[PDB]
């Protein structure tokens, strides 16, 4: 569902990357070449599943349909015209028009899409914020209104809706400690957390897949979880703008409440770092158990 900002092309990147780097001798070479827009081994599965994956994700790719869809190339170059000239946007989106309906599978599809990937390496790298130079650009420009990297994506909405200096900030105190607050401002807030670890979706979907993934990372069953998300998702409220809040309430006032706190605080985590897990998938091991800006909470 594009177009895609930078940050959300490196979540699709790093995500892709976590999910189907191999696990032995061949990871920190597999990454270093992946990370470069270098996509091989060719006849690897995992090279083949990162580039289906990547592919499926920006919607390049339509596992429904069963055919590339060239729309979000168009998407991307009307969002981001610095990105592209119009000739060699128009000739990759074209090379990608004309593939041939495809079956799933990440061969199939890894293959489909590799002579384009070549013919066309610049002109996708550049447009998809895989141009470092350009995306640095982009980040300085944007500033505190995008998640930066190395940033925590909490600590951007944070400072977007209670900034430091002002009378707000103080409320992080209750707000770090899963106080559910209930004014507009903490709603807005807790969208933007809530999205931004993908719970939520750009449509304002509940996206239980993701939920799951975050408690499985801290070594926790889902099937509770699973059933309280099932009751939260009946009681959903009608208000598109209070749809993650809902969700956020429901979860710290549930049953599964010590478990979430537990997974959403390593989520939090690893929201510093996309590529956490990159050159090797690390375990979790339950931290030992406030201030704010260095200045003490009441
Ligand atoms: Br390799
Ligand atoms: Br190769
Ligand atoms: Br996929
Ligand atoms: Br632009
Ligand atoms: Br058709
Ligand atoms: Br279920
Ligand atoms: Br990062
Ligand atoms: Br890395």
């Amino acid at each position: 569902m594009g177009p895609f900002d930078p940050e959300e092309m490196l979540f699709i990147f790093t995500r892709c990357m976590e999910d189907n780097l191999e696990d032995g001798a061949n990871r920190l070479p597999m990454l270093a070449k992946w990370k470069e827009w270098i996509n091989e081994p060719v006849d690897s599965p995992a090279t083949q599943c990162f580039g289906k994956c990547v592919l499926v994700r920006t919607g390049l790719y339509d596992p429904v349909a069963q055919k590339f869809d060239a729309s979000v190339i168009q998407e991307q170059f009307k969002a981001y015209p610095s990105l592209g000239e119009k000739s060699k946007v128009e000739a990759y989106a074209n090379a990608v028009k004309q593939l041939p309906s495809t079956n799933n599978d990440c061969a199939a599809v890894f293959k489909a899409y590799d002579p384009v990937h070549k013919a066309h390496k610049d002109t996708s790298k550049n447009l998809f914020h895989g141009n470092k130079e350009l995306t640095k650009g982009l980040y300085e420009k944007l500033g505190k209104d995008i998640r930066q990297k190395k940033q925590s994506y909490f600590e951007f909405c944070e400072n977007k809706y209670y900034p430091a200096g002002s009378d707000k900030r103080q409320q992080l105190c209750q707000i770090r400690q899963y106080t559910v607050l209930d004014d507009a401002l903490f709603k807005e807030h807790t969208d933007c957390v809530m999205k931004g670890i993908r719970y939520i979706t750009k449509d304002n979907q509940l996206d239980v897949e993701e939920v799951k993934r975050d408690f499985k990372l801290v070594n926790k069953d889902t099937k509770a979880l699973e059933e309280v998300l099932n009751d939260c998702k009946s009681k959903e409220p009608s208000n598109a703008k209070e749809k993650s809040w809902h969700y956020y309430k429901c979860l710290v006032e549930s049953s599964v409440k010590d478990d979430f706190k537990e997974a959403f605080d390593y989520r939090e985590v690893r929201s510093q770092i996309y590529a956490f897990n990159l050159p090797k998938n690390q375990a979790y091991s339950k931290p030992a158990v406030m201030e704010i800006d260095g200045k003490q909470c009441p």
